[PDB]
């Protein structure tokens, strides 16, 4: 046995492979999925979890679906007017990732987990949060709470096709069985400077939410 | 109001085709061909559920047909000769021909005269979805007084077109279908090659039609 | 005695191989690879029943493994190139290599070091049953400290040899196995072609072995 | 509406196809299997019946498994010493076919069937019961009882491969799921003259069995 | 405490009495019945087993019904033409007895039994398997495997009447509740020389079957 | 066709008699007399099952009748006098007369006028199967307008004749009947003795017939 | 306190014998021989019920034994010769000998050394109940170290004696037993004939004892 680690798991190919690759090494994974409250057609996720339990047994130690709608709202939606007028870009989905990270601090500290993993693989332009500017920021944030952030399947596959057929060799389906954010395809591409500035602007809020969830303060930042 | 048949895989394109028919008041019989080389088909049932939920009685049925015999005869039996001649793996074109042979039999025995599929403009790179193939199969189906339509062909200029119409129906935008083991196992053929293959295998397909009708046991 | 694994399809030859091991006191794990292109495999369960009936606990289990991914990668993904180069459809040889890659993983994770199959002399036309293939796969399995035997190879000079030894065991003589959709879909290859194909796909097989092992 | 015909059905691919081809034409078939009491490992037959019911429904009107062991013994076994010393050939399986035909006269008369069909194929002419000379004899025999004997896969089947792949196209397994006679591979090849002489010697016994089964005589030939 | 012995049990009155007489002495019996695949109407056997369990309880340690059809075919059926042309006699039932004995070597070695018993009787010496010359041969055969072959009702049974009324005294039916070989009344009487020659010709096959069943060879004789 | 009754014991001969009637389209009522001195009659039900399996509704029913009282009165009550006079134990002939007395009653109350048994030529040693007995009982039954036939008498020159016609019907060749405790308890009588015994007990049988009819 | 066996038919005499033993604290195993010629035996169970009701645990069991084989061999097989020699039907004497042979076996295998029956003075006209028979059977049973007693013999000078003792026990006075088909089928024999028959059939009885013990299969 090894100490379980957490995987940020959406049901997509890439995070599926991340979890699978960990488990192939004997590393038990706690699958963690954030529900932001604006995600549609999330039913299929259960089919993917089933496939993974079938192939790896006990190594899937559990699947947590967390309601992060409150943190998401506070970080990304309450000041949507301000946010879009300032950055000229809809960064709601970036805010959601910050909300995920706040929740993960709480989850990790309450469940004795010190390693989290994500599904970064080959390069994907659509996801600003997979950029070094954002991942550096997020890694820093998690390290302030002594949480180790890994990307175990980084550049392990060259392309989406490489991810699909590695999963097929594992006896798992190639599809991305994830819910769809209502904000999918609802934004244009931001610069790295807008990404970093947004993360820095909302960070105080995220940290405050972390403190609230730990029972240390009610007061705003 | 008389049911029509939809060639249904669970993909977003065939889903939309069936849904759009049902929105017009047309009951659809969902028909899925199992060629025997299809992996991870379990998720299909989630899609069927979505459609029953949204349209009720207008989904008059779901038939899963074993077409592995016809598929093998058309597309696999002579695979060495086929690939050495055409220099391309056209197995999935063969599968569509096998589907159509079976559908003549199915339509004749179940009193259906209109079949529909999800072929789309944005997927014309796949041989079975090329105008040249569709035209050939329309003529084939008309020889048996069967009307073959493709109700999402002209509209779907991208997968996004299909996605957002599905979402408006309260249906997931994903393709909840099985994967052929022959996915990503082929390079793109010319139109000349697609037409030549269809013409070469047509005698076999028609022979399969005759066998399924109990009119011959003898070879093409 | 320590269990050994048998590559078991339900066919006469692999049935007899498993049975002959069990008659010697050797418990067998029956292992069946599903490549994703097999039809009418329901009858297999009738044969497993016959074997459980005749040998009891010596049948320690029956694993049906999904090997469709490895099979696809080795044998199907480059089928155009493969057929244009060798002028022969060697998909079923590919399947055998995919079986052996999966078996490395299976053996390491389940503490088995002896694998057995039903290859027979009388089926030498089929590439996976050629001496040159067998020799290659024995070398491959020995690189992972796995002993690969073929306990009915030398004896079975005809299907009749196998049939009547099965009958003596109170077992049906038929091959109660599934049918590959690639049955009767190929012409006969040379030994040189079988060896060259195995050597070309071996790097991929070893890569799949490493992936399955993390 | 369409009148059922009977198929002599063993579970082999040839008789399976014969029955299937009839049913494809709309002809309901009564599947008839003779158990001679020397047949081993007959359990798999029911798998084949299931496949056929699955593919054709109501057109399978029934499956009769008949005990023909008594007729078989009387015609083929009781005088085995004399039979083999005279003909120099083990013709028990020819005797079985005669016993089948005697039983079928009775069955057809009692069940209002006038057309019987079997799976004889060109590719299986080595076996005595599938030799033109035997078939011709049995056709004549059946016609004396106003029974039409047909062999609907005879001319088509130039090889087992022909039969297999027509079954596969029907969604049915290619295998011969039939029991095995203990007399399999227990004989060498007989001449036509010997097959005809044997049939003509045992014919009186067969006709006598027909009459007994109809309740017209108890007396021997 | 008392070590079980095996009885070759058909349901006939002679083997029934043999088993019963053993059990009356305190000797537990394993009833062993060989099914050669040519035996008809075997259902009544279970009525006889019931009678014996009723009368003797625990002393009936078991009833094994063994499939010996393969050994029987290989030794008696496969070369039936040659066998009958050479010996001028149908000795299939002698072959069956050899097949029984081969199977019993295997059964005795695997089940720790060293004494087998049958129901041979003086009054049934017409049949080859119950001829002194056959019994002597099979005794020798069994002794080569350190198996003691006994016939506990041989000297007593001067007629079927002797056996019947000793059964009746045990509260057991007098009938032979056994299946019937299709080869019943299918043979004329052989000489001793012919019985010995046949046994000696098929012996190599029997010993080979013994070795196969022990997992020591696949090769033919 | 109108049902007929068969005197059925489960033995070969009566089994074949009933079967041969049914093959002709004649429904049979199977009738078995229990004399009170029969052992191990459980196996009879196996034979009835075989016959129902092979002929269905043509078996219209199976009556097991207690005839112990008539049997006792005819054959047992005066056994000392009977044996001292005839020098032979004729109890089983008595049983047959008791069967026939009961059958008069049964036939009148159940609308049957044809009775049949399994008597055979090959069993002429047994008094109830002698021509002289059969003739007497046919006369007796005709006094009550009952037709008494023996449909396997002339044909069965040996038990083998019966056996192999049964086998042809898919029925076991064995006699699945009970055993009289009087089996093997008697020496062979003359025809004169059989006739004289029947004639002496006939008044008693007719009296029992009248009693059963009120 | 060690069980003894009672030869029990359901009749008033054997009922009283068993009851009187149980009144003294002696547990009884009720043993009933079925010779295969016995009619209307169903009422026996009513009598057993009465006795269980009145005595509880002291009724340790009820064995019904099939003795038809021994009965047939001793009494029926040679019925012609037996009646021609003795001029009397002694089948029911034979039955009692068969009962006693079976009881040697039963006693040896079930660790019982005392058997008891209901023979009575008032029924001395029946051969099995005659002093001369009882004496012979006592000697026979003593050769196997079995004690044979008849605990109601001397007291029962009439059926009325038995009746009224039963009634005092809360038990019905009737004989709730089966009837032999050989009831009223015999005239009364002399003592000489009873003794001679017993002596002639004794070798057969002892042979049956040996067979039941697994010591011989051979004839007397
Ligand atoms: N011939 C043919 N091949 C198809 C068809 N649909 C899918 N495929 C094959 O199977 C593969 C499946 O990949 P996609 O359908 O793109 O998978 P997806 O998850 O829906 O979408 P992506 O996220 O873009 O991979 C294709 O790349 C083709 O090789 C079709 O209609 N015809
Ligand atoms: N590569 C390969 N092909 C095989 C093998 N066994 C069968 N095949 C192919 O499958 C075809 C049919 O196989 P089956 O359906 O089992 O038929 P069969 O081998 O002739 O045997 P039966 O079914 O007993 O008549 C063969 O003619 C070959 O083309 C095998 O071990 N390897
Ligand atoms: N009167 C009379 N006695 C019979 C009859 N059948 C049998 N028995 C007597 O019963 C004895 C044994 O009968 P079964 O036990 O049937 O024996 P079996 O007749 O020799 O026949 P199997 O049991 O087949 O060997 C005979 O030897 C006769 O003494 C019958 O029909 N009438
Ligand atoms: N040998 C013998 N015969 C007996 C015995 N008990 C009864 N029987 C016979 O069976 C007949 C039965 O008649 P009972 O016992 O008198 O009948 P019951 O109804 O108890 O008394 P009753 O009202 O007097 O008739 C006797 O007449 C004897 O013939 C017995 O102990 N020994």
């Amino acid at each position: 046995s090894v100490k379980p680690q957490l995987v940020m798991f959406t049901g997509g190919r890439d995070s599926t492979l991340a979890a699978c690759y960990l488990m192939l090494q004997g590393i038990p994974v706690h699958l963690w999925s954030g529900n932001s409250g604006c995600s549609l057609h999330r039913g299929i996720l259960s089919h993917r979890v089933e496939e993974m339990k079938n192939r790896f047994g006990d190594l899937v130690v559990g699947h947590t679906v967390a309601d992060i709608s409150g943190a998401f709202r506070s970080i990304a939606i309450e000041a949507l007017e301000q946010d879009i007028l300032k950055y000229r870009k809809n960064l709601v989905l970036l805010g959601e990732k910050l909300a995920i990270h706040a929740h993960l601090v709480d989850f990790c500290r309450r469940n004795d987990i010190n390693t989290i993993n994500d599904g970064i693989t080959h390069y994907q332009m659509e996801f600003p949060e997979q950029r070094l500017v954002a991942k550096t920021f997020l890694m820093e944030m998690m390290a302030q709470y002594d949480i180790n952030y890994q990307s175990p399947v980084y550049e392990f596959a060259q392309s989406a096709d490489d991810v699909k057929y590695r999963l097929l060799q594992l006896g798992i389906s190639t599809k991305s069985l994830e819910g769809i954010s209502i904000f999918a395809d609802s934004f244009s591409t931001p610069s790295d400077d807008v990404v970093l500035a947004y993360l820095r602007e909302k960070a105080p809020l995220a940290h405050n939410i972390v403190n609230f969830l730990a029972g240390e303060t009610l007061n705003p930042p």
